[PDB]
């Protein structure tokens, strides 16, 4: 019945380019073997806050990585900030370091690490989100499972966008996906 | 009380242009701190029944708003009709039109009401349907949360389309999205 | 509360053109009135294994039919392998096979049988996925409910190859969706 969330405030809690240059809104909810994911991003400061390509054409994609361990707790090298992310209990988070996130992860069976046994997987969930909420302004949230090393589990976000966006602010829409639980 | 749904019987329950010319087969289900949600539409009379752009090239958008009070009871001036909406029980609706849908609403903190605060695009869920079942006939469904006045919560579906169609019936294909729970 | 899936042990259970020449990774979840499905396919052998639209000029579509009876028990004339498909209950298999109980099927009301009534467009849930996880290489995954014959409930998966593409192995990107349950 439980839910594990990043308090959905406008107070930043994620670093891509510079310290807390972004708030990342993710709510992950579990049912048996299937977890439902609702993600949203606002980029409040730095290089990815404003997209002007007519000056900076090279910036047409960047990536975020939620690395976990054997017990499935989020590492602090992970672009996200540890003091915002915890099992929900009303609007509060219950102000104690959690654990026991075994299962909340992308199944190693269904989504294996890139082990020497050479199979080409089908892990990737593509999608889409539009910046400002304008239709004419699309982007490609590419989410990949269990393709980062050092960790046990991993959820990486590979955002791309080809267009010639001048003073578009990086505040996405909301996108919903599910992934297969390890337990 | 697993589901606050429209009985799925394709009997018009919805007024876009004339008194009950559409059926809205919206369905919503509680997953703690998410609300997983499906939506179809059939328009079976009136100005948005058969679509001919050639003749009516300026007609390529319409809207369906739900408006909910402090207690989360669908306000009457909603496009959808109060006497078609309640919790499912088997095939009927638990034999009532209940007084407690608090918990089945879009969180204000997540998708706040209009302020002098910067409104971000994360209020919006972009998806696409297809009319008939033809690949070649898409339109956009853009659902937005708590962006409407005169109410405490609001779920507004805007249907746009961008293709010069000729004599096309507005029956759509199911879609699925989720939004974070107020409680 | 249960999940009704196939063990993702990349062990070809699905037949398209020739016996067990594909692995269909489908996983269904009771979200009460709604099922939360997540689907995938791998072609390890056959014609569809390796696609090349230069030698075979036609870009033939295909299908994957899952027919259930009055109790929701996958008939044996289906494309998938009947043995591999059950309740994990924590990714186990408790050796009991008396399964007359299942609200995992698509409501016959919200999605009727083809003959007994003129048919509407919300039979279907349209999907779009990339083969090889490459943006330039997209396909189409059309899904239909109770649109088969000599059965009681039928979730059939239509795939379509769009453009002309050369020396690609069939491995689709993950895709997520939901429908209205019978009971």
């Amino acid at each position: 019945t439980r839910t594990l969330w990043t308090t959905p405030d406008t107070s930043p809690n994620c670093t891509i380019a510079q310290d807390k240059d972004s708030k990342l809104t993710l709510v992950l909810t579990k049912c048996g073997s299937q977890i439902l994911a609702n993600v949203s991003l606002i980029v409040v400061a730095g290089k990815y806050h404003i997209i002007n390509n007519k000056n900076n054409p090279e910036i047409k994609s960047f990536t975020i990585k939620l690395l976990f361990d054997k017990n499935g707790v989020l590492l602090d090298n992970s672009n996200l900030g540890k003091t915002y992310w915890n099992f929900r209990s009303g609007d509060s988070n219950v102000s104690t370091a959690y654990e026991k996130a075994i299962g909340f992860m992308p199944n190693l069976v269904a989504y294996p690490k890139p082990s020497n046994s050479k199979k080409y997987a089908r892990d990737i969930v593509y999608g889409t989100i539009y910046l400002g909420g304008k239709p004419d302004q699309p982007a490609v949230i590419k989410t990949t499972f269990n393709q980062e090393t050092g960790c046990e589990y991993s959820i990486t976000f590979d955002f791309s966008w080809s267009k010639t966006y001048e003073n578009v602010e990086f505040e996405t829409t909301s996108f919903t996906f599910s992934y297969i639980a390890q337990q």
